[PDB]
């Protein structure tokens, strides 16, 4: 596994660690049966394929409930993004493990692909 998976116990001093992937990518989730646990392997994957690129995390909404609704989390599994370890916004393409490097793709260098 690559994904952080951080709690309020030590989650304010972990988004400190970015610098030179300028960013930090981290998805809201809870323990019960939905498309959390479907998407849950392909992001793992993403973490294996930007772990020098993208730091990837996740977090329980059951369980960090006091982050999540200060976040505006409402629902999962919702993929949020910090940079410099401070929100920039949300994620925004496919729920898919090719969406997460996509989205960086896309920004990183798309020419000569």
């Amino acid at each position: 596994s690559d994904v952080l998976e951080l709690t309020d116990d030590n989650f304010e001093s972990r988004i400190s660690d970015t610098g030179s992937a300028g960013l930090m990518l981290v998805e809201f989730f809870a323990p019960w049966c939905g498309h959390c646990k479907r998407l849950a392997p392909e992001y793992e994957a993403a973490a294996t394929r930007l772990k020098g690129i993208v730091p990837l995390a996740k977090v329980d909404c059951t369980a960090n409930t006091n982050t999540c609704n200060k976040y505006g989390v409402s629902g999962y599994p919702t993929l949020k993004i910090f940079r410099d370890g401070e929100e920039a916004g949300a994620y925004d393409g496919p729920r898919t493990a090719d969406g997460i490097v996509s989205h960086l793709k896309k920004q990183a260098g798309p020419a000569s692909v």
